[PDB]
């Protein structure tokens, strides 16, 4: 795809929360419509912010452990970890614009 990491339950702890920067966790399901249709501005994304930003799509279906531990209530969700600490949580899609804005403003 691109610098898209496809975490795991167990992953996520020596990823996400010892990330060496910012990682972006897009919870994500099989069945997620959405999810997908945003997946392209997620890579773009992920290109354009490339060692700034590294960028995330974790499969509840596969992983679903780790959806109550974030209240993955609603997907697609966008959790900002900064160094693993949660900076900023976004539930739902949002124009490329509204996420450049979002990330750049969370990252600063």
């Amino acid at each position: 795809s691109d610098k898209i990491i496809h975490l795991t339950d167990d992953s996520f702890d020596t990823d996400v929360l010892k990330a060496d920067g910012a990682i972006l966790v897009d919870f994500w399901a099989e069945w997620c419509g959405p999810c997908k249709m945003i997946a392209p501005i997620l890579d773009e994304i992920a290109d354009e912010y490339q060692g700034k930003l590294t960028v995330a799509k974790l499969n509840i279906d596969q992983n679903p452990g780790t959806a109550p531990k974030y209240g993955i209530r609603g997907i697609p969700t966008l959790l900002l970890f900064k160094n693993g600490e949660v900076a900023a949580t976004k539930v739902g899609a949002l124009s490329k614009g509204q996420l450049k804005e979002f990330l750049d403003a969370n990252l600063a």
